[PDB]
């Protein structure tokens, strides 16, 4: 380069130094108001948890809320099958905190000890151990895979975590009447 | 349904329609955002162009700026052809505005007439019809397919579209040094 550009690169320098100093603003306000937004979801899910749950049962205000919900989505409907159903009828909550982890809520059921089964993604994956009772490990092909720590099988799974996140655990009900 | 369950769901869809609520709202900020740091990068883009362009060349105060830049992102390489370089090296400017327009600003050339090839992505596709000088009209595979009006013609064009708007625009200069 000629002295003349290497000035016009410099500048171009200088400038492009103002522009990352202007997105991360513009990223820190971001998760601000990402941050804002989660803490004022966090009351409805409170309310739809205390209307649908209060029992031996899953959402025992509502039989077979959650499962209904995940049925009606095409992407989750895909990976549960019959057998799947009767675990989940025992679900009392589908929860999200920040990657993130996602917690299903599971009223005392014959399946598993569990009152919680976890995922996190970490943006490798992190998934509780499911506590099978004897003769009742259903795993054939089961929504419950989903639940081990770790492209193919960390895609579908990565796609079906984002469905819950960003269409059930925001839209529930919706799904639940099938109206999405 | 029983009516205390119909009292249930009463309540899911009483606390579903307030978390649109909190949702619109959100959406309506993250507009804000947005539109506040796109102003916020304006000046930014204009300096870069005036500093760059002040000719019958593109970019005469850095030659080949905008080339290079566009073949050293993976994404836009891929549809940069030989025979095109001869023509990119007249670019003085790529801008975005608000979907959105991608518009590509011509130094006057021996190629075409145009000043300005512009791309809108609304979300079908609005493309420019390049004035190609005679004998010049070098479409064989070309960067220059993109400027058409309209999934796989689709869905790599909006890629590459994206990749223009999300990374060559923000960052150019850092991909003609090829740090990225």
């Amino acid at each position: 380069l000629t002295e003349e550009q290497k000035e016009t690169l410099k500048k171009l320098k200088l400038y492009q130094k103002e522009y990352y100093d202007y997105e991360s603003k513009f990223e820190y306000e971001l998760f601000l108001l990402r941050q804002k937004y989660h803490d004022l979801y966090g009351p409805i899910y409170d309310k739809r948890r205390e209307a649908l749950v209060g029992a031996k049962i899953g959402t025992p205000n509502l039989p077979e809320f959650w499962l209904r919900a995940l049925r009606n989505n095409n992407t989750v409907s895909h990976v549960i099958e019959d057998h799947d159903e009767e675990i989940l009828v025992y679900l009392n909550d589908i929860r999200c905190d920040y990657g993130f982890i996602l917690s299903f809520y599971f009223a005392t059921n014959p399946f598993f000890s569990n009152s919680v089964l976890t995922k996190t993604y970490h943006m490798h994956t992190e998934a509780t151990v499911i506590d099978w009772y004897d003769n009742k490990n259903i795993l054939r092909d089961s929504f419950f895979h989903f639940f081990t720590s770790h492209e193919m099988i960390i895609e579908g799974d990565y796609e079906v975590a984002l469905t819950i996140k960003e269409r059930i655990i925001p839209y529930a009900v919706d799904y639940y009447l099938g109206i999405i």
